[PDB]
């Protein structure tokens, strides 16, 4: 519960697209550029560990901060399928840990859907947001993206799509076509 | 993105050198010499700091509070067209081996998602022999795909630099 503080910037027209490929600093550095200020999504666990993939590069940037407070957060809560937190960084308004469905779980694409729809924060336009459940997780990168565009259609938010993968992002392209 | 590793190379000031990178990459990373603290105050750091801006300057200085000190860092550029700065620290001085140092900061220029880049000679300003810098760039990417825009003040530098090629 609980509002963040609502972004200085403005919601967009319609629904924004971009996409970075390439180490969490070179898609933070786009983000910093092209929005005034965001939301970081991580592809979290419910302890809200951090230990792998991109949660690991995303506590290693927000720093002991962050991961001091997931830790004292789930001590005091126990694990949390979603938890907003603050980034400690400027310009970055909150992280939002998403924790997504796995390989094989039934009613996946219903499971997918709901993840990126949890994605939304209230006062908070700009969302710079991964594959969910394409790392560990362990689902197939398009069924994920497909279910992103389902999610965030008529959306009046700017999503950055990003991926270490150029296949990830192609494929997104290919969603535009 | 290219097939094999190429070459460009350009003497004169940032303005002139950016311009040229903004023309021939359109987008690209660019290389900033820097100290472990991310003081931008003097050399190519100060030419970069002074064009990326305050909000820069503040990015790495919040950074190195926030983790300590970096032997490389890469930052947002707040620049169109520029991917993102990759302060690198070299060596000074000096400092054992040169090279091997050299050698290990060309090497961390490479980030994922970029193929553009544009790289001073390390370790050349306030001071290493130039010469070592190059040699050590030339060993630090080969077999890498990308495009290394290389610049100086220095005609000296770059004449070096072209003979190598």
């Amino acid at each position: 519960l609980g509002s963040v503080k609502p972004a200085t910037c403005e919601k967009p027209k319609f629904l924004e697209y971009k996409t970075c490929v390439g180490d969490l600093a070179v898609v933070i550095a786009k983000a910093l550029d092209e929005f005034k200020e965001f939301c970081i999504v991580n592809a979290a666990n419910e302890h809200m560990s951090h230990g792998g993939g991109v949660a690991k590069a995303i506590a290693d940037f927000c720093g002991p901060d962050f991961v001091e407070y997931c830790a004292d957060y789930v001590k005091k809560h126990g694990p949390q399928q979603k938890l907003v937190t603050p980034s400690f960084v400027k310009g970055i308004q909150c992280v939002n840990n998403v924790v997504g469905p796995r390989h094989g779980d039934s009613n996946l694409r219903e499971k997918l859907v709901a993840a990126y729809k949890s994605v939304l924060v209230g006062g908070v336009v700009n969302y710079v947001v991964p594959v969910l459940s394409s790392g560990i997780f362990g689902v197939d990168f398009k069924i994920s993206i497909d279910a992103m565009r389902e999610a965030f259609k008529g959306c009046a938010i700017r999503v950055l799509l990003f991926s270490l993968s150029q296949e990830h992002i192609d494929y997104f392209d290919a969603t535009c076509k």
